[PDB]
């Protein structure tokens, strides 16, 4: 099984103990890590924070005290958009551009592979036309690795990508049965189901479909997602399951009203850590003085609220169910977003470090490597 865990780059700026840097990372807690993000210039591979080569050193510095870790380099993200990859993958010359530009960045780095979080092909302004060029850009990454192993002599760069739970964006830009071929594994986004782009409140993670559901919105669960997933082409081997180590927040209408589904009049207050309306650490939601906890039956996953502030996030009991349901499934692993939105630091949950990433370890049984 794997477990593989996203780093940021960005959470070194966050205040007080939430601030997450090297020290923060530990070697053997997951078997894939992931650097988010890297960008784009002028086609090619590049940097996105002015300390990413030092962090870089870091990062891949792990393997040195766990030679089975494994890193990969994630390019996108939510915030990338989606021009630069439209204007790469238009022309053969682009992507071969940047094809190159990856395997020489990889290599001088000593990552291990490539994350594509292209987010999306099809979506977020990027034409129809980007869903095949996407299918196309996957195979010249996939058989690029593969001549270069062969030159080289060195192990075969590993290709991942990110991909989206929701169908919209799934049949707008991805050709499942023919990516999943060419990608080592495949990194199922089974978070950010709700928000607070919606009307109403929703949970961010659940796992099944509410009783009171119908439509489309009956989809926007994770047993839905994976369901997908496998049947449009994924091998289950390939398939790792997603799982937020954050949760989605709401101000509600009117604190009287805190059911899912009450309305919503935007966004929750920002936390305190992580200052970005919207969604909460895990860490600013175990210890939220005052709240009231609740769980909701159908989907197995908590929530909770005070005043009119309401959050849909995930704890150690709905790690643990989400994790026997992957394996239920026979799904290659679990994925994490993010090491630093766990309590990393051990300073407010009162589990210890890493209580939820953690919990994915243990039970995924994973081996105790030196
Ligand atoms: C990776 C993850 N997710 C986003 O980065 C993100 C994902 C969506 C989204 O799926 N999504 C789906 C459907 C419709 C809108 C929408 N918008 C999104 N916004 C922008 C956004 C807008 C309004 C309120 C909150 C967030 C986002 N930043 C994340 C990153 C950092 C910290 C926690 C989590």
């Amino acid at each position: 099984a794997k477990l593989v865990c996203y780093f940021t780059n960005w959470a070194q700026y966050r205040q007080g103990e939430a601030r997450f840097l090297p020290k923060d990372l530990d070697p053997s807690l997951c078997t894939h890590l992931i650097y988010a993000f890297a960008g784009m210039t002028n086609h090619q591979l590049s940097t996105t924070e002015w300390n990413d080569e030092t962090l870089y050193q870091e990062f891949n510095g792990l393997k040195k005290m766990n030679p089975k870790l494994k890193t990969l380099l994630a390019i996108g993200g939510w915030n990338f958009g989606t021009q630069k990859f439209t204007d790469m993958v238009a022309t053969a010359n682009n992507r071969q551009t940047f094809v190159n530009s990856a395997i020489r960045f990889l290599r001088k780095y000593s990552f291990d592979g490539l994350d594509l979080d292209w987010e999306y092909p099809g979506s977020q302004g990027s034409p129809a036309v980007d869903k095949e060029r996407f299918t196309t850009l996957v195979q010249d990454l996939a058989n690029a690795f593969q001549q270069e192993a062969q030159t080289s002599g060195k192990e075969r760069l590993l290709l991942s990508a990110a991909v989206p739970a929701g169908q919209t964006y799934v049949d707008a830009g991805y050709e499942v049965d023919k990516i999943a071929q060419n990608l080592d594994f495949v990194n199922l986004m089974a978070y950010d189901f709700h928000g607070s782009w919606e009307k109403v409140t929703g949970h961010n993670s659940p796992l099944y479909k509410r009783q009171e559901e119908s439509g489309a919105a009956a989809s926007l669960n994770v047993d839905a997602a994976v369901q997908q997933w496998l049947q449009k082409g994924t091998p289950a081997s390939k398939l790792i399951l997603g799982m937020p180590t954050y949760g989605r927040s709401f101000t509600l209408a009117s604190s009287s009203d805190t059911r899912v589904g009450a309305p919503a009049t935007g966004s929750g207050t920002p936390g305190p850590f992580t200052k970005e309306g919207g969604m909460l650490a895990y860490y600013e939601v175990c210890s939220w003085k005052g709240a009231t906890k609740q769980r909701i039956q159908d989907q197995k996953v908590p929530y909770i609220f005070r005043d009119n502030q309401w959050v849909g996030f995930d704890d150690v009991e709905s790690f643990k169910t989400k994790v026997s349901y992957l394996k239920q499934k026979g799904l290659g692993g679990a994925m994490v977003w993010a090491l630093d939105l766990d309590d990393f630091a051990g300073f407010s949950c009162n589990q210890g470090r890493y209580p939820l990433i953690q919990t994915l370890r243990q039970e995924l049984s994973l081996p105790y490597l030196p």
